C-alpha cells in the first residue's frame, strides 16, 4: 500500500501520483484485509497490434467496504490512468466512492470523482448530503457532461478537464475531503435491516451494470487484450456485480 513498490508510479502524471498517494493514505490505518481479485491478479500487461497496456492492482477489504480497489495503468507512453472504487458492504448502506483520472502528454484530460448513491431514491444518506454541501460549490473552468449511463453519479460528482495546477490541486483536495467524510461515516454506520441491505445491494449492482457501459474504458482494454478479455476484466475485475 505504500506504493514504494509500484513500477508505474514514478512515471505517472503528477496529479495521478498525488491522488494515488491520498487514497493509499486514507486506507493505510484501516482494519484492512487483502481482497483477492479473480486469478489473484496483480500486475498485468498486454499488447495486440498497437500500444501495450500495463496495469497494477491493489485490492483490500474491511467490514464496511466489500472491496477497495486501486488500479494504476499506462498505455504505451502517452496515456496514464488511475481507477479507484470503494465498494460498500450493503449491510452498512454506505455510498460508492469512485475516481477515474485519465492523462496524456498534454496533461489531464478527465478527472472524475464521486460518492455515488445506493438508496432506491437515488439520494446520498442525509449525513453525506449535509457534510458535502458544507464543502461549497467548487469552481472549475472546464466542466464535462456525463454520458447517459452517468445517471448513477450523485449531484456532487466532479467531471472536469483541469485547466491548470490550481485546479488539479483543488480537485485532489476535494477527493481528500470526500474520502475524509466517507471514512468518518463508515465508523458511525450501523448494520441495517434485511430489507435495507437488499435495497443497497440493488443500488451497487445497478452501479456496476451502468459503469460497464463505458465504451471509452472498454476500447482501451480491447485494443491491448481483445474483446473477450476486456469483457471479463470489466465484468469481473473492475465492476463486478454482486449476487
Ligand atoms: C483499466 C481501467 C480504466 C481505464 C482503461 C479507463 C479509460 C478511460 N475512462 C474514460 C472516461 C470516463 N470514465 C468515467 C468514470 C469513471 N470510470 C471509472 O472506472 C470510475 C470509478 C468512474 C467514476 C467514478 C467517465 C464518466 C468517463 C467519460 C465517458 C465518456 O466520455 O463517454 C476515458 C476517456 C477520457 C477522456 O475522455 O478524457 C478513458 C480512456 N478508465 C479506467 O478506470
Amino acid at each position: 500500500l505504500s506504493l514504494t513498490n509500484s513500477s508505474l508510479m514514478p512515471t505517472l502524471n503528477p496529479m495521478i501520483q498525488q491522488l494515488a498517494l491520498a487514497i493509499a493514505a486514507s486506507w493505510q490505518s484501516l482494519p484492512l484485509k487483502p481482497y483477492q481479485l479473480p486469478e489473484d491478479l496483480g500486475y498485468v500487461e498486454g499488447r495486440l497490434e498497437g500500444e501495450k497496456l500495463v496495469i497494477e492492482n491493489r485490492c483490500y477489504q474491511t467490514p464496511q467496504f466489500r472491496k477497495m480497489h486501486l488500479e494504476l495503468a499506462k498505455v504505451g507512453k502517452g496515456l496514464d490512468i488511475l481507477h479507484c472504487v470503494m465498494f460498500p458492504e450493503p449491510l452498512y448502506g454506505l455510498p460508492l466512492f469512485g475516481c477515474n483520472i485519465v492523462a496524456g502528454p498534454g496533461g489531464v484530460s478527465a478527472a472524475i470523482a464521486d460518492l455515488s448513491p445506493t438508496q432506491s431514491d437515488r439520494q446520498l444518506p442525509a449525513a453525506y448530503q449535509k457534510s458535502l454541501a458544507e464543502l461549497g460549490q467548487p469552481e472549475f473552468e472546464q466542466q464535462r457532461e456525463l454520458p447517459p449511463w452517468g445517471e448513477i453519479f450523485s449531484e456532487y460528482c466532479l467531471f472536469i478537464r483541469p485547466s491548470n495546477v490550481t485546479e488539479e490541486e483543488r480537485f485532489v483536495q476535494r477527493v481528500v475531503d470526500f474520502l475524509q467524510i466517507h471514512c468518518h461515516q463508515s465508523i458511525v454506520a450501523e448494520p441495517l435491516s434485511e430489507a435495507q441491505t437488499l435495497e443497497h445491494r440493488q443500488g451497487q449492482i445497478h452501479y456496476c451494470q451502468q459503469q460497464q457501459k463505458n465504451d471509452k474504458t472498454r476500447r482501451v482494454l480491447e485494443k491491448a487484450f481483445g474483446e473477450a478479455w476486456a469483457e471479463r476484466y470489466m465484468s469481473q475485475v473492475l465492476f463486478d456485480v454482486i449476487q
